[PDB]
C-alpha cells in the first residue's frame, strides 16, 4: 500500500487501513503534534513538535493522559467505556486522522472531535469515538485530538509563568493549527474545518468559538450536550489559586518566587500522585463538579464565557447545538444521596433536598429554596418518583440544558444560524436502569455510526437511525445546514431561534419539530437565578 | 298582619310581607342597632341604640354609609349594581331581618350576611343581597347589617381615644350582639349563628375568627373569595396613621392628634370621600386606603399570625372562590386594560401591571411575579399576558389568602369545604374574557334568579335552588352535602394534604384537588422569604 504512507510537514507516517463493511478507510493513528510536556513541561504551553526522521508507526492509538480512572461501578460496560483503553502517560499529546481510503482528490470538509471528560479524563482512543464509519459512510476527514486533562492541563496559578492555566485547551488549539498546515495532505479542506465535542468537549469547542486566536482555525461547530458558559465549565482566577495551591499541601509542597517554587516541587511528584489528591481540592461535597477546569485568567478568554457570549458578534458562523433527554439522571447515582444503578432510587423529601444542596453547590439558602420551590410538585411533595425524576431535572438543567439554550438564544440572536436538537433514543433494554432514561453522553456512539460494526449487536433499525444521524452531521460540516438540500421532501430541521426555539427530536420516528428547550426552567437558572445571587 | 308585628328590647316594630314565587316573607328593614355615629361621634366606637318610644317603621332599607360611587362606567348594569341604592348617609347603622312568614315554631339557623365592598363602600340594601329566597326556600332567619366603610369606618390613629380604627368592624360586632339578644323574637336560634359574607365581608369574618370577643357571637362561618390574610385587607399601625395624617393634609387639616381628629369632624361627609383614594402609596390595584388596622384591640396580632395559633378545633367553615378572581380590578388601575376591548396588553403594560397588581415590593421580588406568570414560550402573546395578569391579581389577594387560611384551620381542627365557583351567569354583562368574575356568585346564593323580574336561565333556576340547599345545609348542620344521596356526589371536607374541593357550576359535583397549589406555593412560602431576604 502507499497510500498507507503521508509525509506531513514534520516527517512521514506509516498509516494503518480499517475494514468498514461499507469499504476500506485510511487511519493515522498516534501523530504527534506537540514535544512531550514532561520535566519542566508539565503544567506549561505545548510547543510544536519538532521534525522527526524515519517513518512514525502511525497504526495504533498513543498513550492516554493520566487522568482519575472512575472505580464506582467495575466491570459495567455503562462505566467502563469511558475508563482508558491505553496505557496513562504524560507523553499523550497525539492525534488520529481519519480519510477516505481512496484519498479524496477534492478537499472534503473537515471534522475534528474534541472528547469531553469533565476536564478530568477521556481519551481519543475510546471505542465510541472510533471515526471509521463516519469517514466511509461520508467520505469526510475526521481528526480527534487527545489533550492534558486534570491538573495536568487545566491547574492554573494565574499570573505565574510556570502554570499559567487552560494549557488543556492550548493542546487543543496547538491540534488545530496542526489541521490547518497538515489536513489537505489526506484529502481535507482547511478553510472547511468543523468543531464537534461532548460535554467538556462541547464546552472546549464552545471556548474556541469566544477566543480570538482561535477563531480562525474553524469554521463551523457543534456543541454536544455541553456549552463553555455551564456552572461547572470555568472557574475564576481566584478559585483556580485556591485549588491548585491547595493540591501541592495534598502532595506535601512547602530567582524562584512562592509560585514558581509551588510548581517546581509540584514537578518533582510523579504523575500517579497528583492524581490520587485531584478530588480532594473540590470545596464542598457536589454533582457535576470537577476540580480543574479552564480558568478566565484573561489570556484566553478576554472575560467570562457569559460575558464574550452576550457582547458577541457570531455573523457568519453555524452552530448546532443539542443534549439527551434525561441529562442529569447518570450524575446523581455518582454523588447524590439515596440513588444507585440498582435499586430504582426511590427518595424521600429530605433525601431531595439534601440533593439539592450537593447538585446545586455554592449558593445562598434562599437560593435552594427557589430551586425546591419550582422543582417541587407541591400536590404530590413527597411522592419518591416525582422527587427523583425532580432532581435529575435540577441537575440537567442547572448544568447541561440551561447552559446550553442560553448559549444557543444567544448565538441565533447575534448572526448565528443555530440548529437544535434533543437525543430521545434509548434502546429497549440497555444496561443503566429505565427510570434514568436517555443518560449523558449517549448520542456519540450513534453520531460515530457504531451501530454499523458488525461486531456489536445493535438493531437493523438502529443501523439506519446512526446513518441518518451521520447525514446530519456530515450536512451541517459541509453546509452548514444539517437538512439535504437537493431533498424538499424530507422533514425540515428549522433553525433555532430566540422566539421560536424551534428544535427537533432525533429518535427512531421522523424529525419532529418541537419549541422549548426547557423554556420555563431555564428562565429561572438563566434570568431570575443570578440576579437572586446579587440582591442577596 | 299579626306576623308583622315584633318586639325587641328596643321597643316594637312593624315589618313587611314580602312576596316570593313560592310562598310570602317576614321582613324587617332598617332597624337601627346604634346611635347615629355623626358629630362628635364620628371615627368612635359605635354606642348601643338607646330604646324607643313607639313603633318603628321596619318596612323599607335605611340610608347607605357615606362612600365612593362609581362613576367610572356610567349606567353599565356591571358597576351601577354594588353602586349605593338609597340616600347616602352618616346615620346608616342600621339592619335587617328576615324571617319565614309563619314564623318557626322551634329555634332556626341564622345567616348573618356581611356585605364586601373592599371596605370602601357596600350596602345591605343592594338588590343581589335581597334575603328571601333563601329564607323561603330554605326557611332560616337572615340578618344582613350596615356597618361603617371608608374612612368614617377605619380611619386610625393608632393609640388616639379619638380614632382607634376598626369601628366598622365593632358596627359588626355590635349588630352580632344584637342578634344574640333579639333573634329569638324572629324564630332564631342565638346559638346557631353563621356568618357569611363576600370579599371585605369574607375577610370581615374571618377576623371575627381571630378576635376573641366575637367568637361568643356566632358559630358557623362562610368566606366567599376573601380572607383576613389577604394583602389588602389589613395595615399597620404605622400605615394606618401615614395615611390618617395624609388624608387630613389634603382636606386642609393640621394633643396634636385630637386637634386633627375634630378637624377631621368638621369636614363634609363628601369631602373625605373625594381624597380616600389620594392617601394611597402608590399606584395600585386592589387596594384600598382605609381597612382593618393590627391594632393590639380588635386584632391583637398580624391575621396571617393569630392564623397559625388560634382556638379553630371544632369550628366549621365554608370557604370558596370564584374562577376568575382578579379580571374584574384590572379595569381599575392596570394599564391597557378597559371592558370595552379585549385588553390585548402588551408585554410592557404586563410588566407595568405587575408593579400595579403587586404595589409595596422590591423590584426584584416583582421580577419573581414575572418568572412563573410569563409563558416563556410566548412571552409577547397578548391573549397570554392579560389572562396572566388576570392570575397574579386573583392568586395574590384571593386565591392564596383563601388557600392559606383554609389549610391551616383544617390543620388545627377545623372541619373546612371548599369549593371554585365557575358559572358564568347568562345574564352577564361584563366580557367574555373577565370569565366568571369577582363577586358573581353572590346572585346565585341569594337565589336572585327564582326573582321573575330578572330574565335567568331555567336551569340557572335550579343551580341557584341547589347553591341556596349547600348553605342551609351548612347553616343548620355545618356540612353542605347533607343529602344522603348516593346519587349525587360527596362534598369532601379541605384538608392540608389532599387539599379538595368541589367545583360549582351547572354540572354536578366535581372533586378536584389542588387549589392553585404550584402558584400558592409562592405566594404564601417563597415571596415572604424572599421579602425578609431583600
Ligand atoms: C383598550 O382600551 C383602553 C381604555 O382606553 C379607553 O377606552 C377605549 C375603549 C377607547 O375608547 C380609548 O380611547 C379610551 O381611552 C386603552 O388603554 C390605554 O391605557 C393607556 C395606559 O397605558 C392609556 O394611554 C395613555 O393615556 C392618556 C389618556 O388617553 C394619554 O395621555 C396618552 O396618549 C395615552 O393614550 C390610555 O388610557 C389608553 N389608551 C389610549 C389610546 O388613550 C387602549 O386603547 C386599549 N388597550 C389595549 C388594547 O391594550
Ligand atoms: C376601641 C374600643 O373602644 N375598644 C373596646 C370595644 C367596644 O368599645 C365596642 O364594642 C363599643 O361598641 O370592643 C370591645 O367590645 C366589647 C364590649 O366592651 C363588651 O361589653 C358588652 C356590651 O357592652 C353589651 N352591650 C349592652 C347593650 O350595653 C353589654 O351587654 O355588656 C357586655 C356584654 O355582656 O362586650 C364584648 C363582647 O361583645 C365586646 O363587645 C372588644 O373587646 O374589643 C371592648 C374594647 O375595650
Ligand atoms: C439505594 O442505594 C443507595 C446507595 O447505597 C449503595 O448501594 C446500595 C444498594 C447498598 O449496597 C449500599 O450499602 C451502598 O452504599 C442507598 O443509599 C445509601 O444507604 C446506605 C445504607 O446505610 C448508606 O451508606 C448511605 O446512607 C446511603 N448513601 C448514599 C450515597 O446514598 C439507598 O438507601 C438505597 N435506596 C433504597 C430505596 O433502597
Ligand atoms: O453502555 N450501556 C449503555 C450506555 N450508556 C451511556 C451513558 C452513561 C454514562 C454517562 N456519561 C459519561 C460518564 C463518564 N464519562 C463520560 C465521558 C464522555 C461522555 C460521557 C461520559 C452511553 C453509551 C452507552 O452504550
Ligand atoms: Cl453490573
Ligand atoms: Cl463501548
Ligand atoms: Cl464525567
Ligand atoms: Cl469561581
Ligand atoms: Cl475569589
Ligand atoms: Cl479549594
Ligand atoms: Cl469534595
Ligand atoms: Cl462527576
Ligand atoms: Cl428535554
Ligand atoms: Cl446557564
Ligand atoms: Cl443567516
Ligand atoms: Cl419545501
Ligand atoms: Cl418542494
Ligand atoms: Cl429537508
Ligand atoms: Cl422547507
Ligand atoms: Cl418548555
Ligand atoms: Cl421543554
Ligand atoms: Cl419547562
Ligand atoms: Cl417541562
Ligand atoms: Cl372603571
Ligand atoms: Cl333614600
Ligand atoms: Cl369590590
Ligand atoms: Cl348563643
Ligand atoms: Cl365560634
Ligand atoms: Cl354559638
Ligand atoms: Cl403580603
Ligand atoms: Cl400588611
Ligand atoms: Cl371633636
Ligand atoms: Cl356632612
Ligand atoms: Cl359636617
Ligand atoms: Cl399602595
Ligand atoms: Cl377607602
Ligand atoms: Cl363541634
Ligand atoms: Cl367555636
Ligand atoms: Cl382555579
Ligand atoms: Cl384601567
Ligand atoms: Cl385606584
Ligand atoms: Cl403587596
Ligand atoms: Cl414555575
Ligand atoms: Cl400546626
Ligand atoms: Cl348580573
Ligand atoms: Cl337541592
Ligand atoms: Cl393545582
Ligand atoms: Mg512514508
Ligand atoms: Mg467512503
Ligand atoms: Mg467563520
Ligand atoms: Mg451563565
Ligand atoms: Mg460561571
Ligand atoms: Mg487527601
Ligand atoms: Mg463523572
Ligand atoms: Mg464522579
Ligand atoms: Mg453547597
Ligand atoms: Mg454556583
Ligand atoms: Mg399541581
Ligand atoms: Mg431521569
Ligand atoms: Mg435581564
Ligand atoms: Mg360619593
Ligand atoms: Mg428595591
Ligand atoms: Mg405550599
Ligand atoms: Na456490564
Ligand atoms: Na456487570
Ligand atoms: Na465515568
Ligand atoms: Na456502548
Ligand atoms: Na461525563
Ligand atoms: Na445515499
Ligand atoms: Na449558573
Ligand atoms: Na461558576
Ligand atoms: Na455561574
Ligand atoms: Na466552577
Ligand atoms: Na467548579
Ligand atoms: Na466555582
Ligand atoms: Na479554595
Ligand atoms: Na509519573
Ligand atoms: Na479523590
Ligand atoms: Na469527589
Ligand atoms: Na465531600
Ligand atoms: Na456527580
Ligand atoms: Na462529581
Ligand atoms: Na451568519
Ligand atoms: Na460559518
Ligand atoms: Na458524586
Ligand atoms: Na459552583
Ligand atoms: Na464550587
Ligand atoms: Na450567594
Ligand atoms: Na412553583
Ligand atoms: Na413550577
Ligand atoms: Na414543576
Ligand atoms: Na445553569
Ligand atoms: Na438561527
Ligand atoms: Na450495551
Ligand atoms: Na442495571
Ligand atoms: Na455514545
Ligand atoms: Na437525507
Ligand atoms: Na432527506
Ligand atoms: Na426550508
Ligand atoms: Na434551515
Ligand atoms: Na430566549
Ligand atoms: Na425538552
Ligand atoms: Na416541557
Ligand atoms: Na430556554
Ligand atoms: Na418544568
Ligand atoms: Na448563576
Ligand atoms: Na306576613
Ligand atoms: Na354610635
Ligand atoms: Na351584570
Ligand atoms: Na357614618
Ligand atoms: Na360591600
Ligand atoms: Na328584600
Ligand atoms: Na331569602
Ligand atoms: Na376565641
Ligand atoms: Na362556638
Ligand atoms: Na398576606
Ligand atoms: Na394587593
Ligand atoms: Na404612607
Ligand atoms: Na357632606
Ligand atoms: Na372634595
Ligand atoms: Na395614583
Ligand atoms: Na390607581
Ligand atoms: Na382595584
Ligand atoms: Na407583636
Ligand atoms: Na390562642
Ligand atoms: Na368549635
Ligand atoms: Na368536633
Ligand atoms: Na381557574
Ligand atoms: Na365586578
Ligand atoms: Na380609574
Ligand atoms: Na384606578
Ligand atoms: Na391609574
Ligand atoms: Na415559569
Ligand atoms: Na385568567
Ligand atoms: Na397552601
Ligand atoms: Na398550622
Ligand atoms: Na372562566
Ligand atoms: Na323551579
Ligand atoms: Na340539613
Ligand atoms: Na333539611
Ligand atoms: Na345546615
Ligand atoms: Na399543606
Ligand atoms: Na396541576
Ligand atoms: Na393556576
Ligand atoms: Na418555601
Amino acid at each position: 500500500d502507499a497510500e498507507l504512507l503521508v509525509t506531513v510537514r514534520g516527517g512521514r507516517l506509516r498509516g494503518i487501513r480499517l475494514k468498514t463493511p461499507g469499504g476500506p478507510v485510511s487511519a493515522f493513528l498516534g501523530i504527534p503534534f506537540a514535544e512531550p510536556p514532561m520535566g519542566p513541561r508539565r503544567f506549561l504551553p505545548p510547543e510544536p513538535k519538532q521534525p522527526w526522521s524515519g517513518v512514525v508507526d502511525a497504526t495504533t492509538f498513543q498513550s492516554v493522559c493520566y487522568q482519575y480512572v472512575d472505580t464506582l461501578y467495575p466491570g459495567f460496560e455503562g462505566t467502563e467505556m469511558w475508563n482508558p483503553n491505553r496505557e496513562l502517560s504524560e507523553d499523550c499529546l497525539y492525534l488520529n486522522v481519519w480519510t477516505p481510503y481512496p484519498r479524496p482528490t477534492s478537499p472534503t470538509p473537515v471534522l475534528v472531535w474534541i472528547y469531553g471528560g469533565g476536564f478530568y479524563s477521556g481519551a481519543s482512543s475510546l471505542d465510541v469515538y472510533d471515526g471509521r464509519f463516519l469517514v466511509q459512510a461520508e467520505r469526510t476527514v475526521l481528526v480527534s485530538m487527545n489533550y492534558r486533562v486534570g491538573a495536568f492541563g487545566f491547574l492554573a496559578l494565574p499570573g505565574s509563568r510556570e502554570a499559567p492555566g487552560n494549557v488543556g485547551l492550548l493542546d487543543q488549539r496547538l491540534a488545530l493549527q496542526w489541521v490547518q498546515e497538515n489536513v489537505a495532505a489526506f484529502g481535507g479542506d482547511p478553510t472547511s474545518v468543523t468543531l464537534f465535542g461532548e460535554s467538556a468537549g462541547a464546552a472546549s469547542v464552545g471556548m474556541h468559538l469566544l477566543s480570538p486566536p482561535s477563531r480562525g482555525l474553524f469554521h463551523r461547530a457543534v456543541l454536544q450536550s455541553g456549552a463553555p458558559n455551564g456552572p461547572w465549565a470555568t472557574v475564576g482566577m481566584g478559585e483556580a489559586r485556591r485549588r491548585a495551591t491547595q493540591l501541592a499541601h495534598l502532595v506535601g509542597c512547602p530567582t524562584g518566587g512562592n509560585d514558581t517554587e509551588l510548581v517546581a516541587c509540584l514537578r518533582t511528584r510523579p504523575a500517579q500522585v497528583l492524581v490520587n489528591h485531584e478530588w480532594h481540592v473540590l470545596p464542598q461535597e457536589s454533582v457535576f463538579r470537577f476540580s480543574f477546569v479552564p480558568v478566565v485568567d484573561g489570556d484566553f478568554l478576554s472575560d467570562t464565557p457569559e460575558a464574550l457570549i452576550n457582547a458577541g458578534d457570531f455573523h457568519g458562523l453555524q452552530v448546532l447545538v443539542g443534549v439527551v433527554k434525561d441529562e442529569g439522571s447518570y450524575f446523581l447515582v455518582y454523588g447524590a444521596p439515596g440513588f444507585s444503578k440498582d435499586n430504582e432510587s426511590l427518595i424521600s423529601r429530605a433525601e431531595f433536598l439534601a440533593g439539592v444542596r450537593v447538585g446545586v453547590p455554592q449558593v445562598s439558602d434562599l437560593a435552594a429554596e427557589a430551586v425546591v420551590l419550582h422543582y417541587t410538585d407541591w400536590l404530590h411533595p413527597e411522592d419518591p418518583a416525582r422527587l427523583r425524576e425532580a432532581l435529575s431535572d435540577v441537575v440537567g438543567d442547572h448544568n447541561v440544558v440551561c447552559p446550553v439554550a442560553q448559549l444557543a438564544g444567544r448565538l441565533a440572536a447575534q448572526g448565528a444560524r443555530v440548529y437544535a436538537y434533543v437525543f430521545e433514543h434509548r434502546a429497549s433494554t440497555l444496561s443503566w436502569p429505565l427510570w434514568m432514561g436517555v443518560p449523558h453522553g449517549y448520542e456519540i456512539e450513534f453520531i460515530f455510526g457504531i451501530p454499523l460494526d458488525p461486531s456489536r449487536n445493535y438493531t437493523a433499525e438502529e443501523k439506519i437511525f446512526a446513518q441518518r444521524l451521520m447525514r446530519y452531521w456530515a450536512n451541517f460540516a459541509r453546509t452548514g445546514d444539517p437538512n439535504e438540500p437537493r431533498d424538499p421532501k424530507a422533514p425540515q430541521w428549522p433553525p433555532y431561534t430566540a422566539g421560536a426555539q424551534q428544535y427537533v427530536s432525533l429518535d427512531l420516528r421522523p424529525l419532529e419539530v418541537r419549541r422549548g428547550l426547557r423554556a420555563q426552567a431555564c428562565a429561572f437558572w438563566n434570568r431570575f437565578l443570578p440576579k437572586l445571587l446579587s440582591a442577596t
